[PDB]
């Protein structure tokens, strides 16, 4: 259980997060996400993204009875955060920082289609940032260097935390604008 999140040198917070949290330096919150506003680290659905895991619509809501809500799509829907091209830094809170194989971040296409469902086709499904976990528990808090590619415009990434010693992960996708 867990999130994306920008507490201490995180670039940028998860949907999910924003939910609960508002978003470092602005106040924006995301509105009427459902139930999953309670426990935004509970994003979590099958293993196996891309080949199996959350089918298209769901990826957002990993699936999750409570967080259906997050699987709205517009191009006005949620809270936009800035990044840039170049290194970043993300960043989890975790409520319980399980034994983890890995953490894996997805970038859409650049011509993705930001008014239809979230699928597979709207992203770039080679990761651009792959964090080995070593099977082991990571700290409370962590912090990710990754290389982020050019884009224009509203983008989402999909971050991914899969856990070591069960068949689930936690899906947390993040609302970016390469452009102010
Ligand atoms: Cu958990
Ligand atoms: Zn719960
Ligand atoms: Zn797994
Ligand atoms: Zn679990
Ligand atoms: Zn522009
Ligand atoms: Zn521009």
């Amino acid at each position: 259980h867990g999130y994306v999140s920008a507490v201490e040198n995180g670039v940028a917070e998860g949907r999910v997060t924003l939910c609960k949290f508002a978003a470092n330096g602005t106040g924006e919150k995301n509105t009427h996400c459902g139930a999953i506003q309670y426990e935004p680290q509970s994003v979590e659905g099958p293993d196996g993204f891309p080949v199996t895991g959350p089918r298209d619509g769901k990826i957002a809501s990993a699936e999750s009875a409570l967080a259906a809500a997050l699987d709205e799509q517009t191009a006005d829907r949620w809270v936009k955060r800035p990044i840039q091209a170049g290194p970043q830094t993300f960043e989890w809170t975790f409520t319980a920082n399980h034994v983890t194989k890995d953490w894996k971040y997805y970038i859409t296409k650049p011509n993705w289609n930001p008014n239809q469902p979230l699928s597979r086709d709207a992203f770039d499904l080679n990761p651009f940032c792959v964090v080995e976990g070593n099977m082991v528990q990571p700290p409370k808090r962590v912090s990710h260097e990754c290389i982020v590619p050019e884009r224009e415009g509203y983008q989402v990434i999909l971050a991914v935390w899969d856990v070591g010693d069960t068949a689930a992960s936690f899906y947390n996708v993040i609302d970016v604008k390469f452009d102010g």
